[PDB]
């Protein structure tokens, strides 16, 4: 197929996580952010895949993004230099990569909400979407290597992952 069709890989994820539904549903059992990766590592052309907030309880800051095989799995993505993510509450999102916060965004989640992550090696950068609208600025510019998606999420967070996704501007 031209779109790629992946679920999480069980065997990336921290103990705390819990994957469901033919492992395209995560929460957590931990009020401490965890991570899991997608099965499928990238490293040429352009991807883009979605999640879908199906829970999201509180103010939590669940993040999205890529990274590598070895990232830390037990704190937010983007904490180590092994993740570059996109964390967004109900009011806000920010970029994270190194422990470093860029780009503050207006704009959150909600129950319902989709966030879109475009992975294009040609231009070597990464851009968020929420809701079918571009989150920000293209929040990095050096995309290389192996990348895996990736979420972090706690216990007031699940979501879901919709693959098979041709590129946002594929349409119309």
């Amino acid at each position: 197929s031209m779109v790629a069709w992946f679920a999480f890989d069980p065997g990336s994820a921290h103990s705390d996580i819990i994957l469901s539904n033919d492992n395209l549903t995560v929460t957590c059992s931990s009020y401490d952010d965890r991570v899991v990766l997608g099965k499928t590592g990238f490293s040429k052309g352009i991807h883009y895949w979605e999640l879908t907030v199906d829970r999201y309880d509180n103010h939590p800051d669940p993040a999205f993004g890529v990274a590598r095989m070895d990232v830390m799995k037990d704190v937010m993505l983007g904490k180590d230099d092994k993740a570059w993510a996109m964390y967004v509450d109900n009011n806000r999102s920010w970029f994270m990569h190194n422990n470093s916060h860029t780009n503050r965004t207006e704009g959150g989640i909600t129950k319902g909400a989709t966030i879109g992550v475009l992975l294009d090696f040609n231009r070597k950068n990464l851009t968020f979407f929420i809701n079918d609208e571009q989150q920000g600025p293209i929040a990095f510019d050096n995309v290389e290597g192996l990348f895996f998606p990736a979420v972090s999420l706690n216990r007031n967070v699940q979501v879901t992952l919709h693959t098979g996704l041709p590129v946002p501007d594929f349409y119309s």
